């Protein structure tokens, strides 16, 4: 018997526990999954010395942890076989791939990770609010009071993921690109540091922040938190939810230890489902909401007539520069360059401090000694200089986010004869209006690896305004992208694969009234009709968004944790 | 300061450990990696339920934590940029590569793995034995003598890796594979399990053993081992071993905290250096054995002249094969198969128990029971039926070694066609001459990630009956595999990346005298002159083989530390 | 449908065809060897220009065909290589080879 | 096909690719000789490498 059960552990969970447990509620936490970050739980897998050394490699880790969540039949033919080796005369379903999927309606880049800490221990740590346009509203008919609740949730969950926008500022190459584009849209577009949850802890070294920012997640009564109660059961996959009758209650969560094979039942007075926007509505599906199968409004489901339905994803569109001879060249502007390198004569001077200087002094000493010191190399930019890391936030003129940035990345050979100082990457997503049509409904014959309902998508990108805005937003990287370089030979401006973004949306959504605003949890994130069921996640977000979601389903769950606190006794410890 | 001190968590490491903490040894262990396989510090990553549901996906663990040891400069000419990108005229030191890596006479595979518990938290758990073509002397003159301690040791290393030769004993697929060539080579060479350091816990899942498996990696005292002395230190790069004058004694271990940033001298009875054979060459040049910079017999080096020299890596080929019709028919042969699979009239039976059956009961029930339950399937495979694990071990007339199985790969879309109840994987690794000429040096002006001097190889494989063999060993795939079934498109037999094997031998060679048998220690893992100095890994593996290394250096460390026993006084508690 | 915008490229002295003294091509005549850059300034800002009023232009029409995502192609793929034996009024002032009736 | 087969390359660099999978017993020359019709005259950074 706990207070307060919490299925996920990732970032969104880790908030309920610290809200909660830090209120003094006894709470369990259940993951599907298990610890292995190392001794901080659910820590960014990133903060490991290595992997500063190398970022390259941690897309390895990545995908190493993204199991994709409906693979069509494959129908590829293969006709090089030898003639000996056995062949079925059909393309039968095999090697995983789900039967119910039409290929055609999919979400091919969907996946799930199922680690403690979940996402948050591979993701980019990229924390945008959202502007009125983007974001599901908490208060109705006085905007004013709508953005000062939102200023303060969001407050409250940037300084939960340590956000910040000064980790880069000293860069060289993030100050090249943000000054070109500051100026190139003066008077039309702001650019800023991307926010990041991450603290800068040495000139080489950025501890990114994850769900152990959060909540450390370690046991508690404990020496340093003698009077809160917290146990994590990770390896522990949660099947069900009991409700009462009357659809007003949940009365206990059915849970399978994966280790031992024990299969129990778990009482709170509270229980949050925040086990991904795949996976919560898996685990309500299989509690009896919504209707198991392919859907058929023919007959809709009684309860939660919206859960899997209105489902958005945002497009992206991807490339990569390398950067221009201007650039490159005004860096070392204000240097007096005489005489060839690696010759006796050569020298790179400047005068610190001069009125006509284009950079600052700090920028001139960085490059001149760069220089005169590695005369063998061509470029004015020191070897470990941090990456750029900007952007021009979402705005109705420019309805979608930038990211102008480099992340882990696997590099072809002949992409690997770049120098790397060279290369900007450029990751532009776009909103997806909710469409009724648009859904994630799970089989009612075919089973998961976990054996749960198999996952099913039914997906096309809404004709009108979403399609539009895609192609103008792929026209609109296009355009700034030139201003910084051209683009790099193998990452030519592209489409990714659907759902490859991960920020998949609406499939349990927000709003005020259930029927009018065809959603299954009020803004209280509490579930239409229920007493005691929350459900947290990007999956509440009804909105047609550009920005990267997390912050923002962290400040619903905040808002949820507060509506508990008002609500739920915590029992005496 | 402690009794023993111990420089790399792998499993050699932790042999040292295990033997020396169980002895009653004070006994320090630093890695420059980090703990990150979760609370069984030093764990195989792959048992995780997750991994054991996806085994592909592994690959990408293995991936993110090998980091290439010397990458030559690049050389590729790209000329498709935009006119406006900055180019460089020539073709600079960059991206990480060494300056000193002649690409032609490279190990362009070799990686090396920075993490607590090594690379044993990522390894396939091959373990056989060598037999004596193979395997270095320890008795000489006496063959029977010499096999007598050998057994004795492999014997006791295959107790601390739990390996067995029995995990896969009830796979259709093993059996299959295993079957046809004990019959298509009946009097000519025996087959058998592939030996590995495993447990099987369930029939769908399997305890991959690693360095946790050896020595559990916990600081002691503790209330399960009370009077035991351990304490672990990751994230600490040791730099050097300090000398006496006469080089004769050990008298500290410089180290570098990389998380603190301070360095420390720490003082021992004894220093082992496990960390690799790169590393340990690396560590034991920083401290004044061998030579720095680019080998010059004109003078070789005073200390330890035949350091670096003399390396093997194994020649690798590879290809995958889709089972034979005849195979995948002979599956079913027991059965009477009648009607049309879909449809009223269909049914399997078999008579069990007949004499004229050709498999065992258990087989024709998994077969039947699959073929009839499952007749959208055209295999008579089960679905969870483990992979084959099958290997004919190395001997005079075919000096390869064998492994016939599966492994985590990266299947591409069109292979991704083919059921994966049909492939198997085959890797023929052959033994390479240990030649003076095939080094491993350090630069005297270029530093690597961890501002070491940094690693360059000379390498080429040698001429004669190494290389030979190499092109017997590819004929033998080839004919072995076609028993089985015909090429999977896109596995064709194939040579791999030389290194990318990762059996690096030879660095630091053992044998009997130091001159007469060029070599570095003697058969206690010794350094020669030293009284306190040991070695342990494949980088003392002074022969040619085509085994995998891993028991038999476990071997030799397990008789190193019958060594300190008989020499050193462990402290009072 | 297929895009192709061709630029141009201003004349530059530096930029030559010549044939080696030492080496022959196929047929055993001098072999030719390039001493090419795109010159800086206009007609590589133009490049660039002209890249993006491409991307522009075609999104009117349809997305990208994946596999042939907006790129430039190998210099000299295109074949319309000019000015080797160049036209102008004056030999001298206008650095040429021939004038305006193609005469040497 | 038909402009592809009629199109011969004007000036080829020195190919200074690594092949690294041969086996063993293939020969293989130290260094990155002028072969296959190239011009070693011809810095590959300032070519037209597409010109035929
Ligand atoms: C993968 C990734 C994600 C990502 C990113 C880059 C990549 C490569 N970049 C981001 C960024 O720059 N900014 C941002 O806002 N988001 C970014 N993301 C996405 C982000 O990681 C996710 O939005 C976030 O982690 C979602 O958090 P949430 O806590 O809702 O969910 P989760 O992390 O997926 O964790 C859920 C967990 O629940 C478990 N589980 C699943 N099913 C069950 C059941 N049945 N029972 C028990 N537990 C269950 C999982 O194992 C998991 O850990
Ligand atoms: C990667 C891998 C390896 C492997 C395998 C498959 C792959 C993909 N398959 C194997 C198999 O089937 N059978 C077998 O026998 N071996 C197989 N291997 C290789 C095996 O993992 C290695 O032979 C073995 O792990 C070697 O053990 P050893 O203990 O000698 O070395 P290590 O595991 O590399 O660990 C050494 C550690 O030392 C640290 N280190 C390095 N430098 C320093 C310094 N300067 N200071 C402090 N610590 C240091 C490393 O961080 C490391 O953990």
């Amino acid at each position: 018997k706990y207070d307060v059960v919490i299925v996920g552990s990732g970032p969104i969970g880790c908030t309920y526990a610290r809200e909660l447990v830090g209120a003094g509620y006894k709470v369990a936490m259940f993951d599907i999954g298990e610890i292995d970050s190392g001794l901080k739980i659910g820590a960014h897998k990133k903060n490991t010395v290595e992997y500063q050394k190398n970022i390259d490699k941690f897309v390895n880790v990545i995908q190493g942890q993204l199991m994709s969540v409906s693979v069509p039949v494959n129908t590829l033919v293969v006709d090089t076989l030898s003639p000996t080796s056995w062949q079925a005369s059909t393309f039968f379903v095999r090697n995983g791939s789900n039967p119910e999927q039409d290929p055609l309606r999919n979400l091919s880049g969907q996946a799930v990770t199922r680690v403690v800490g979940g996402m948050s221990t591979h993701w980019t740590c990229a924390t945008p609010r959202f502007d009125r346009e983007q974001r599901p509203l908490l208060v109705k008919d006085d905007a004013d009071a709508d953005d000062a609740e939102w200023d303060r949730l969001y407050t409250k969950a940037e300084s939960y993921f340590q956000t910040g926008t000064d980790q880069f500022k000293e860069s060289i190459r993030h100050n090249l690109v943000l000054n070109k584009l500051t100026e190139e849209y003066k008077g039309q577009r702001d650019f800023q540091q991307i926010p990041l949850a991450a603290t800068r802890r040495s000139p080489t070294f950025v501890e990114w922040s994850s769900a152990n920012t959060v909540f450390d997640l370690q046991n508690r009564p404990n020496t340093d938190a003698p009077e809160e109660r917290f146990n994590l059961f990770p390896a522990v996959a949660c099947e069900r939810v009991v409700r009462n009758a009357l659809n007003s209650e949940i009365e206990s969560l059915h849970i399978h230890d994966l280790i031992s094979g024990d299969r129990f039942e778990i009482k709170a007075d509270v229980y949050v489902l925040t086990a991904g926007a795949v996976h919560n509505t898996q685990l309500l599906v299989n509690s009896g909401f919504g209707q198991l199968g392919r859907p058929n409004p023919a007959n809709p489901p009684e309860l939660l007539p919206s859960l899997g339905s209105y489902i958005t994803e945002q497009s992206l569109v991807f490339c990569q520069t390398v950067m221009s001879t201007e650039l490159i060249d005004s860096v070392k502007s204000d240097m007096t360059i005489r005489g060839t390198p690696g010759e006796l004569t050569y020298s790179v001077t400047y005068t610190p401090g001069a009125s006509t200087n284009k950079h600052p002094d700090w920028w001139n000493e960085k490059v001149k000694n760069h220089m005169m010191q590695h005369q063998e190399d061509p470029l004015p930019i020191p070897f470990e200089d941090p990456e750029p890391q900007v952007t021009t936030l979402f705005q109705p003129s420019h309805p979608w986010h930038t990211q102008i940035h480099r992340d882990a990345f696997s590099y072809g050979a002949v992409q690997q004869s770049i120098d790397s100082r060279l290369i900007v990457d450029w990751r532009f997503f776009g909103r997806t209006e909710p469409k009724e049509e648009n859904k994630l409904w799970f089989s009612d014959k075919i089973t998961d690896a976990y054996n749960m309902p198999q996952p099913t998508f039914d997906f096309r990108f809404p004709a009108g305004r979403t399609s539009k805005e895609a192609e103008d937003m792929m026209t609109d990287m296009c355009v700034m992208s030139a201003k910084i370089g051209g683009f790099l030979p193998g990452s030519w401006p592209q489409f990714m694969k659907p759902g490859l973004v991960l920020h998949l949306g609406g499939t349990h959504r927000m709003g005020f009234d259930e029927k009018e605003d065809n959603c299954c949890v009020n803004t209280d994130s509490r579930v239409f009709g229920f007493k005691n069921l929350f459900l947290g996640g990007c999956g509440n977000i009804p909105t047609a968004y550009g920005a990267n979601p997390t912050l923002t389903a962290m400040s619903l769950a905040i808002k949820s944790c507060e509506y508990i606190k008002q609500n739920f006794t915590p029992s005496p410890f």
